[PDB]
């Protein structure tokens, strides 16, 4: 039968998840016993999948379907039935993805465009105005930058993040909720009073993310429609089969969904982006290179954007060693057999680990640990379901090429402004929150000089 | 501040403990960090204690008293407010323990001693009679001795173990009831629907146990009493304090509690004195030796028995490297400071860890892991509070003398009668059931052909 | 110099340590450590408790104070309304209901609910008579079972008919999950929650159901009752009669009421009964004396003084419903030294008055019915089972007549060995109630039916 790590009594495979950091436990499993093991937990049993071979049938959509594990069941107290948490058979489900999916469209993605420059503009100017000694911390200010752009691009709302030192109300009560889910999982009786301060937390967290969404549909009916966007869309599309629009409880939901999903996995991306190449300098010179060749205007051009086909594979490679969403959840639709050896009965789950697809040496080869940008060069070469950083199917990410032109846009206006320097020597530590991110990386910019509109930097 | 073992995030130390070797886990967590150390599970806190200076300070009454471990408190469900289960300020200790103290003093030992030999003779006569390939189950077989023996020495009643070749209904409960015990242990979140069926199967074992318990009691009162033992007192002894009798929801509590805690301890005892001695054939020849000459009627008596000095110190060194019931929990009555360094709130916990006492080589020696019974040839050098199989104070054993005179005879006799060969070369396996029990201990046994009670050995046809 | 208080968790202010099953128990412990008053806050809520007879006398003055909804009554106003309990002195229909209902409840009504109480005390007895020699008794499960069915009877010529059920009544069983609802929204910072809310639901439609049955089947009338005068009286002040959604109230209100103190009360004195030989020798030879006929008349229980006594002296020792709120009218200040606001809210802790040594002695813990002997040598608010004022219980006089009559009645007709050497322990229902609490009775054998 298939493997299983080790065993804890009563409490089964539980205690090993009782960490800070349960995806990367679960990769260090992955290697001691290969594609599949069995976890079990009272009452619950999944198995984890870390082969090609194996999570191509997994991501077969008429075998398995998309499960919401338990963290995306929790994360229902407060995004509902928005896209990310529902059951793909939900009502809301294809009816809320039929009405938004042109909202991330070709069409759409050029006109969110100017919107994620006006706060690029201001990631790098902040740091041109750092004094001598200061130094930069990543992952907070790309915090800064990916929430600010989805307020802006989706809901016309100025969070004016770099207005502030300290993180936004709304974005300290979705983290600290977010944290609460990962912790939910790691309780064994929920019940107990010593969560009651907890569970008091996570209702004020929860209250205070609607009162915001309350005040941005107070913006827009206020506002008088200047604005052409996701809210707009929301709002006022029909969904083609059933012909109605979403009712007001949804959008509230879909609001939260697309602020929570549209900033972390980006944030962790563009952290980790310039994490590998401080630890690559040879590889972060290709970049430079790639920017001050492209990056010939003042602002960068859409059409430019699409044109650093470098920084493209940089993030791609990036996401290939930390997938910044990790790991995503199946159930066999019917009665199946997986790999010719493992029956599963009906409702069974899976759990495909992303960290460890991305390191299966039979499709990527031998060379999986090095950061190598340049496998992605013919990207036909590459495998179909080696690489899944955005999910599978109809269930994949809505928000890919958003993340990816966001992501684009920014690392290359960075290199194109920046030399930077890791003067700590940093050693990698990854958070987990739902996500990947960098804990404690920081970094010094040397500017270069490059003016933003006609503006001449800080060589003044 | 305190040591403290691996941690597990909210479960904090409890996953260590589940394994069905904990104590021997504990043991293990005493030698890295030393003397004293924290141990945290959801919503509790104990400390294991493991030299004699510190447990000497938790054995003075004035200071602590008996707290009911997880383990016990879990016990009640079936065990009541019995002896061991109960506070030392609930109303039925003081009450029963008045009440049956002198049904188990040494002078009341010359009456269960026909009763003993009852069941020792059912021993020695399977073992003569087994085929030359077949061999001996160890603790299965010490195990059958001890339940039938407190069966029939204290309730009149004959279980009949070894006409059984897997144990009477009412054991195979009992054991049940104790794994479900250990297993609650591991529990973060007990009532987790995830183990309803296991308390559904605590429930009927429960009344299983409640059933036998029954029949005897009506058997009893109806059927006129043509015998004087631990029920007669139990239905008939009145508490001087008081001048009250026990109960009859007390006393089946009681009568659980004997049946329980009178043999698995007793049992594992004896297996393991018979390890050593096949480990360590000079001691096996001094034993077989005083046991022949001594052992000179075909059957023990009484006198004889205590002249086994050899046999006792033997019994008193297993107990020091195995103590078959390991460890007892307390509470400090008031706030106080243990060693001068750490302080206790009223009604902290601490746990002794007696195999750990037990090497404490400030106290014993370098010798610690050495199997010596001359160790006890002299007891006046053995400092106080070294030595604590039994328990302490007020709240130890009440069985000590009937385990001890049981066991003496038994190993007396089965040494006058056979030699003992480790013919698989054993590796000591350790199984833990709020005892400890050698596991697949295995001997065979040649035997010495001499007679029992006059009928001739069936070795010798 | 600040009030004491207990320990406080933060946000969630002092509500941690209510966080038990046994609360009211908790509190005394409290009152214990602090004293005579302290501070008790929770998230958008503070009250003070009251122990003593020096500051619970200021607090019954009715000029200075009136009667205030704590949370749990507040959360109780889902079911009951504004019925008698639950509603605000100034609400129109609680000086409008209290009117109509009064004459129904006074000392001269009882003659008439006498005959009825009696036919569920016979089926107490006899249920007990007819236990084979090795069953024993639930005392607070059969005492349950005497009183909804008295107040379901008198009240309203329903038929719980709960000495021909095995299990306890369909109603009996959703107002016993609405209160352990009301309960529990208690120890909730916030009532996440919507999925509980369901079950209070279908436990209040259930309540509602059986009300509306009875209510229904009224007006299309042999009885004359409770139910009689909410349909029919005016009120005198007003001219007007109840409504029928203030009258589902009112009988919802009677049923919950009107059977979990008089049982509580019924099982305590039991309890002290068996545990105290002296009293108990001494109330059965009253019983025997005075309920000279099988069947026990009006003037017999009258009669029965020792048994009050006996019924009065457990109500000190264990008051079962042991808390009342009151809010200050204006400002004032209490004792010469506690400055309170309009608004501000005081709980009486009953259990605790009834322990206050300045006014009861050094006795306070014993069991004494004698102390009831002189009844004027009582000071003044240091005996408050039954509340304060005009918001004081309407049902006092009910209670103490079908508990005096009841005990009495066993008392007559059975000894009782406490088999078990039961040890108190008391389960909290916003009420106080003995659990697990068994007797063995051994029957005198005295006929109560006929051959
Ligand atoms: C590096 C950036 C991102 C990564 C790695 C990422 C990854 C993923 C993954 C793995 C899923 C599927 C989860 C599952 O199977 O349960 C997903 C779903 C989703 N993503 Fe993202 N995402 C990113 C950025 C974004 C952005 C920017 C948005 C919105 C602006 C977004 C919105 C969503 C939504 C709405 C879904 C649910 C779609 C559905 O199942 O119908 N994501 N994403
Ligand atoms: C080698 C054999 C035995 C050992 C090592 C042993 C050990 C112990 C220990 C350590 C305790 C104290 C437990 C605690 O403090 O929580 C104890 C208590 C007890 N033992 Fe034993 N015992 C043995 C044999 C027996 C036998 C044969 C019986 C009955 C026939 C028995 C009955 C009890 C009882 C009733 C208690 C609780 C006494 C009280 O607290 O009043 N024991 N024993
Ligand atoms: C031992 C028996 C009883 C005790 C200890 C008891 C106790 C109390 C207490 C302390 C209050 C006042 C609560 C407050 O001020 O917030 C009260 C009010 C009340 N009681 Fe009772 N009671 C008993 C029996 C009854 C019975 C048998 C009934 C009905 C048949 C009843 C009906 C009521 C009603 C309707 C109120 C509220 C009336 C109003 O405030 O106008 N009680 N009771």
């Amino acid at each position: 039968e298939m493997p299983q790590p080790k065993t804890f009594g009563e409490l089964k495979n539980l205690p090993l998840l009782n960490t800070d950091k349960p995806v990367q436990a679960l990769m260090k499993i992955a290697d001691e016993l290969g594609e599949i093991f069995k976890f079990e937990a009272p009452g619950r049993v999944t198995r984890y999948l870390s082969s090609q071979r194996l999570i191509k049938e997994a991501c077969d959509e008429s075998r398995f379907d998309k499960n919401l594990s338990q963290a995306l069941k929790f994360a229902r107290d407060f995004a509902g039935d928005g896209l990310v948490t529902s059951w793909t058979h939900e009502k809301n489900w294809k009816k809320a993805h039929n009405i938004l999916l042109p909202s991330f469209s070709q069409q759409a993605m050029k006109g969110y465009h100017a919107m994620m420059v006006d706060i690029a503009v201001q990631l790098v100017q902040k740091w041109e105005r750092l004094n001598a000694d200061e130094h930069i911390e990543v992952s907070e200010d790309m915090t800064r930058l990916t929430l600010d752009t989805i307020g802006l691009c989706g809901f016309n709302y100025r969070f004016n993040s770099f207005y502030r030192d300290q993180p936004h109300p709304f974005i300290i009560s979705m983290v600290r909720a977010l944290d609460e889910v990962m912790n939910k999982l790691q309780r064994a009786n929920p019940d107990d009073p010593a969560y009651d301060e907890n569970k008091r937390q996570f209702q004020e967290d929860i209250k205070v993310m609607n009162d915001l969404v309350d005040k941005i549909i107070a913006d827009r009916k206020a506002r008088g429609e200047q604005s052409d966007d996701l809210l707009t869309q929301m709002l006022n599309g029909k969904d083609p089969e059933t012909g109605e629009p979403l009712d007001d409880g949804n959008i509230r939901y879909q609001i939260i969904t697309f602020l929570f999903a549209g900033h972390e996995a980006t944030s962790g991306l563009l952290s980790f982006a310039l994490y590998f190449l401080v630890k690559n300098p040879h590889v972060l010179q290709k970049v430079a290179e790639e920017a001050a060749r492209v990056l010939v205007d003042p602002v960068p051009s859409y059409k430019q954007v699409k044109q650093l086909k470098y920084v493209g594979m940089v993030l791609n490679e990036a996401l290939r060693l930390w997938p910044t969403a990790p790991a995503f959840s199946l159930y066999a639709k019917e009665d199946t057999v997986l790999g010719g050896e493992y029956p599963l009965e009906k409702g069974d789950e899976v759990m495909v680990l992303i960290p460890q697809l991305h390191r299966d040496k039979t499709v990527w080869g031998d060379d999986v640990e090095e950061f190598r940008p340049e496998r992605f060069e013919n990207p036909s070469a590459i495998p179909q379901h080696a690489f899944k950083p955005f999910g599978n199917g109809q269930r994949a990410s809505i928000g890919q090429q958003f993340a990816l032109h966001e992501a684009t846009l920014v690392l290359g206006m960075m290199l194109k402004h920046f030399d930077f320097e890791d003067h700590t020597n940093y050693e990698l530590d990854i958070k987990e929150t739902l996500s990947l991110k960098p804990k404690g990386f920081v970094v010094k910019a040397k500017s270069k000089k490059i003016p933003l509109g006609g503006i001449p930097s800080p060589s003044t």
